[PDB]
């Protein structure tokens, strides 16, 4: 494999059609699915040369913790559909690979179960049926060792998934959310930050008041995402906000950033945006699919080494440096 | 059917050519037709997350009743083209889904019977041969219960339609104009507004300069449009002028807005640009052509479901609420 | 026919694919051939409403003479090319329309032959060998009854024509110019404008200065034009200039514009971004190819009612009022 | 052959499909390598007018020599890939047009050969394992007669070429770098700049504080480029920095600029974006590939001819006057 681009196409083969429509769609039109590509491709970096490449390193200290490259496996549910490992595969990758691993609320295999295999898991959060049951399950990831939590804020309930339903798709039997949901709210939010000691991150950001309330809420992290195009149908792109979200929050948590993000290029562009680190999802399921645990492996190694090269070509020995650059619209 | 653009499949598949390009076509190059998409397709929305969802309504009040959507009929003339049952099975599942029918000056079915159906029904006027008639034509439309005089301001006469000149298109004999012109001006618009007391609303509107003029001749509201490409083509879509209008009226009327409206995630971006209510035309005609009656019901049942998604997806719990969001263009 | 591409297509049915790339083709790669279109494609007019459309006039003064639409036929080069009778039945059906005729240079039939036709008969000058011969030639054209000198200002030699070297385009032996180069200066138009008291147009201006120095040369009018993308591939449309250029100039001459206008909307768009009138070349000629004399003559009747009808919904009853209209740019 | 695609179609014809690649081909995606092209679509010239063109020159002085025309041959590596004469027959060509060959370090025929073919050779140097090496490379090219040292900058590595990656491209056994690396830094160029009065060019820049630093360095020049789209993927066009950088260094070097320049008409716009002269890359190798010198001669008299047309069409009789030309941003 030697693009993100490879994996979708062995994916393709592998994976029964309605599987991969699961995995590929979004909601409604798909326009934010769409605009998520479109967005990255219309943008460019102003790199720099002559600069001191002597050690060059794409590590990034986040949520107390160094971590391999700027970027994080997105939480992605129920996982054993893509093969039969599931997220053991890929937690064990990420693990090797030093690249934290997001552990959904919707996993096939239990979250206990995934943080076992070790490296930096995080926890994604759904709000539940209450207070009471949803601090339970943030007091389980803490339990198990995970490091944040990353509370998703745009589902108050699931988009409307075209793809899916012109399927009749299903979960199959095999296939169960092993960790057993209302609308959350800043309510929720604070319910959470007072349970745990560990960062809470808002993964589902748009809005520049919605990431500066974030900040005043005691949020240590957001991710600013259109949840891959999945959720409201003509959402704007998380990488469109980006700036003026970064210039709004002015380093009052880390900002992180997702959708379409395709190659160590998108990693360079997104950081020079001001990205913190950026959250890989559908890519790393293509890499499940096609070859488990040591097809994640080849698309992480791919990824770093996509990164260490664009990084290096555009000047920049870190990633601060690369949060430095300077980019131009350009027209496709 | 999940997407209005199944029933535009199912209607291609049902109607004669020649009647279904009546209803597809737009005069001239058909620009604006095509553009009144793709303005819509550039506008993205910048949701709010974490509000409270616990009572989300889709209801507006407009011209003294409440709606169940924030939108209405269009006025599409010589519906019996499309089905037997014509304007009456249309407004049969407008009134039954509490969404404004506006019943045609051109109606294949008299006004008096497709109001005689209940519900809460609009009239939509051109302007007759002389003040004495179109002012009768007001009275009888105020007399069967009609609650709004739509005046359409864009047809001094009929644009060039390409496809139906190519078509040698022509009503059926089965076909009339049941309720049975000269170019309407600004002295017409005040004729009505003396005579009747119920809000007559201007539609055609494309000007700032004339947005504030409606207000000053004392329209209840305006529907800024470009007649679905059918008259100028050329013309601006309604959708690119609708936030410099609202912005201009500042309150002082109603401001509708249509052309292009395919989904509840239209609708939401028409009211986030400040649209006060949305027209849908030929959507409605694709369902009557599908399956009757109960055709328009599932495509009102189909909006009001991926309108109520799309609001609460956006963080809008009313109308008023999505009316507050922001855009952002982007590049498709 | 019911628009100008239907004219194309019956030109290119007809006439030896040489020809039709000799009509059709311009400089280089094409850039500014296609670019014509692409600008009127993304300039939408913003239409006024309920004015008063009781005597709407399509109608003119220029050069000294009214005109019925502000419009004039480009001058075109051989015209015997595309049919037996040429630049005479071109100019009779033009002479009939109330339409004028620019006769070239490089005309097919002598320009004596074609001013006793009639009619508005304009005469466009290449500058010759030196400037006696150059001044005995608008002296002809002046005894003979031509009412304005366009004087070509953009052929310091013709374009690189690639269609015409790889077709290895020669005139056939039956044309010839008929009327029988250097280029031209600023002194070469002082030269011209002492020696008749006809208005001088210049026709291929695209700089703001160089219309400003052409109204303070005595200048009549200029045509902002970059010859149908004939001469230098990568010149800017006439039509992006159009407006820089009316203002910069501020009523000191006529300004012309031409370049793809292909409909009475490009028209209502070149007079609403600032033109006096329009110049057409190529569909006037795939009218003469496709049915001579008639041909022409069903052309011109085709766009005076595309021109009255895009005037008239756009709310306006005389072309100084479409002048006033604004437009807005669009992505198509 | 009557365009520069002309002899890209011939090159394909040739040349085996992997040599093909390795000459086409770009970094990553290829999204630099085809936006240096929809860069240029989208510039357009306004031309002058009426100025005397009576004796059109194309001369430039750069570097202390007259060039025939603003455009030098951009070091390329192993032309022996192309054909059996490699560097000898393009340098021969080159000379007998009066145009600047750059000889590259890893020219597959050694620098002194190419140089004893006379013209005007410059050096393109890559900095080599040490200071002392790379410095006696320098000394040699300045032994050898070169005239100016092209210091290519945004190569610290080779970027990632995944035709070549897939093709498995390597060089035949009878291809060798015939003159036979450690990435630069600013102590590099000052390292060359203190070891050679030869004026130094550092090729590669794209950011303005860059140019602004090279100047500050002593260079007598800069080439403003993405190295044809081969180093970064997602790096800026040069010509579209070209006129932010022009503005920045106000005369304190010359500023070159390439990446897809395919005709006279391109030239003309770099140059009327301000640049000193333009490099071609790809289209010399295909005129190579095709014909060897004879095919060279005919690509650079084709040029000079493009470039001689659209200077006068553009109403200038100098590349001076040409840098004054103005342009407008388009939409194709
Ligand atoms: C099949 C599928 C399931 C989920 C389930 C979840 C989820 O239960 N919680 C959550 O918070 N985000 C989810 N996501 C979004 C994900 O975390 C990333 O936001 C996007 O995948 C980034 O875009 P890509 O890298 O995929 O373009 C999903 C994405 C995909 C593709
Ligand atoms: C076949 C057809 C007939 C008419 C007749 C009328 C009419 O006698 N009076 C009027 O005032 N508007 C009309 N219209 C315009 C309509 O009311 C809406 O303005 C557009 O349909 C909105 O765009 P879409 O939702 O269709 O895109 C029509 C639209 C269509 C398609
Ligand atoms: C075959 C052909 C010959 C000539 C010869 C001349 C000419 O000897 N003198 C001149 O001054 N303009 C010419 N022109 C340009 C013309 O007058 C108009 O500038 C463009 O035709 C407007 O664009 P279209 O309406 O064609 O798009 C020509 C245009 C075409 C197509
Ligand atoms: C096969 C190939 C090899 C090299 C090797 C070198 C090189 O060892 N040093 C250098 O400094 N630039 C190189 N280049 C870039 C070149 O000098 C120009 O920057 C681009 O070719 C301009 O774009 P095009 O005119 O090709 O679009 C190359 C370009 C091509 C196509």
């Amino acid at each position: 494999y030697v693009s993100l681009a490879d994996l979708e196409r062995a994916a393709r083969d592998v994976l029964p059609g309605e599987i991969f429509d699961f995995l590929a769609g979004g909601s409604g039109t798909e326009a934010s699915l769409v605009a998520n590509r479109t967005a990255l491709e219309r943008v460019f970096v102003i790199p720099r040369m002559l600069r001191d490449l002597t050690d060059v390193t794409t590590e990034i200290d986040i949520f107390g913790r160094r971590a391999a490259l700027p970027m994080a496996v997105a939480p992605v549910a129920y996982q054993r559909l893509f093969h039969p490992e599931g997220e053991l595969a890929v937690a064990r990758a990420a693990r090797d690979a030093g690249v934290p691993y997001t552990i959904c609320t919707l996993s096939s295999v239990s979250l206990e179960e995934i943080a076992a295999v070790g490296g930096r898991p995080w926890f994604q959060l759904f709000w539940l049926r209450d207070e009471k049951r949803s601090l339970d399950l943030v007091r389980r990831a803490e339990d198990a060792g995970c490091e944040a939590i990353v509370f998703t804020v745009d589902v108050p309930w699931m988009g409307r998934r075209l793809r899916d339903m012109r399927n009749g798709f299903a979960l199959p039997e095999w296939v169960t959310a092993a960790n057993f949901f209302a609308p959350a709210t800043w309510e929720s939010v604070e319910a959470v930050r007072a349970h745990t000691d560990l960062p809470v991150v808002l993964k589902g950001i748009l809005a520049v008041e919605d990431a500066r309330r974030a900040v005043d809420a005691g949020a240590g992290g957001i991710v600013v995402s259109n949840h891959g195009g999945r959720q409201l149908d003509g959402a704007v792109p998380g990488i469109e906000m980006l700036g003026e979200i970064v210039a709004a929050v002015s380093g009052g948590c880390e900002v992180l950033v997702d959708g379409g993000i395709r190659s160590g290029g998108d990693v360079l562009k997104a950081t020079a945006l001001g990205a913190s680190a950026v959250l890989v999802g559908r890519p790393v399921m293509w890499a499940l699919a096609a070859a488990g645990q040591d097809g994640v492996r080849q698309l992480l190694e791919l990824l770093a080494e996509e990164v260490r090269d664009a990084m290096g070509l555009a000047g920049c020995e870190s990633v601060g440096a690369a949060r430095r650059l300077n980019t131009k619209l350009g027209v496709v």
